[PDB]
């Protein structure tokens, strides 16, 4: 339902195409919340249930309420449990081409996590988007060491995390158009813009 392990359940000798991580919002279940399960019923419909794994950041990330409080806009352990997650994506599947997102406080983790990846394997990563970004105006719409080009923010009028508070308020919780429309064809845009055709 709201859980893929794709990555970490991948036979190496089969690797997927693409990989996409993604990071769940502040209290949502399984590891991929409301929206990545939309995101990803589009990219299997783009290269096939088997041309691209799935997989939620789980593990020590628990997308808890508090830790939006912390420097990074999340918790240390949730960041390296996202960097451990992309070193497994380069070590199983080294060819494959990486995309990822995330919302709300997932936002502002794949933000950090894509700031501290090593350059070799951030540069493996086609597109990332973000929903609601906790960091939008802090990071002035961008990914720290990570281009513009390959960025895709979406943040609605009235949320107010995007202009940077902390309040919750309705427009944070109307993302779903976009994660099952523009999200999806930006990535997949930005797949077949690396890899060609």
């Amino acid at each position: 339902r709201t859980t893929r392990d794709d990555l970490i359940n991948g036979n190496s000798a089969s690797c997927a195409d693409v990989i996409f991580i993604y990071a769940r919002g502040s209290t949502e279940t399984g590891n991929l919340g409301t929206l990545g399960p939309s995101i990803a019923s589009n990219l299997e419909s783009a290269f096939g249930k088997d041309g691209v794994w799935i997989q939620g950041v789980g593990g020590a990330y628990r997308a808890t309420l508090g830790d939006n409080a912390l420097p990074r806009g999340t918790s240390s352990a949730a960041i390296r449990e996202m960097l451990g997650l992309f070193q497994q994506a380069n070590t199983k599947c080294p060819d494959a081409t990486l995309i990822a997102g995330g919302y709300s406080q997932g936002a502002a983790l794949a933000a950090a996590s894509i700031e501290d990846l090593d350059s070799a394997i951030r540069d493996k990563i086609a597109g990332t988007v973000l929903f609601g970004y906790t960091k939008n105006l802090q990071n002035r719409g961008r990914i720290p060491n990570y281009p513009a080009d390959r960025t895709k923010v979406f943040c609605n009028t009235g949320d107010l995390v995007c202009t940077g508070s902390l309040i919750v308020a309705a427009p944070h919780l109307a993302y779903g158009p976009d994660a099952e429309g523009p999200a999806p064809e930006f990535l997949i845009e930005k797949v077949r813009a690396v890899r060609g055709s």
